[PDB]
């Protein structure tokens, strides 16, 4: 079915490093990205969870990118959902992400381990984590 993930990075395409952070007690969160072209975004979230913020971040990257995009996440949870290539989810947010994925021409989704010195990943982590932490 209909959408396909690239097997290797798209050379020359904007690369979005995404992350989210949420506070357990307070349920406040942030989602965001930084790109290799100097683009950045951080949005505040309420009544959220870590996994929801990580999915929110990918949705933003998808909304704000062109038809070809590389996305680098540290979330295995999100990776799983997207690599599974579902038709429909019970989650509205996942369905929105799916809708956006179909509208892309090429999407590469990479995973990196959190807090292991990957440049872009550390950058966005610091962004979304500030004030939440
Ligand atoms: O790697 C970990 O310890 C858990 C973890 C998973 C994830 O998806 O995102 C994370 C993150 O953004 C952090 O700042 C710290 C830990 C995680
Ligand atoms: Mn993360
Ligand atoms: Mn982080």
């Amino acid at each position: 079915l209909w959408y396909q993930l690239e097997k290797e990075p798209i050379v020359g395409a904007e690369t979005f490093y995404v992350d989210g952070a949420a506070n357990r007690e307070t349920k406040l969160g942030k989602a965001g990205y930084v790109t290799n072209k100097g683009r950045q975004k951080v949005v505040p979230l309420t009544n959220t969870t870590n996994q929801k913020t990580e999915l929110q971040a990918i949705y933003l990257a998808l909304q704000d990118s062109g038809l070809e995009v590389n996305i680098v996440t540290d979330s295995q949870y999100a990776l799983g959902i997207i690599q599974a290539q579902p038709d429909k989810s019970e989650s509205e947010l996942v369905n929105q992400i799916i809708e956006q994925l179909i509208k892309k021409e090429k999407v590469y989704l990479a995973w990196v381990p959190a807090h292991k010195g990957i440049g872009g990943n550390e950058q966005v982590d610091k962004l979304v984590s500030a004030g939440i932490r």
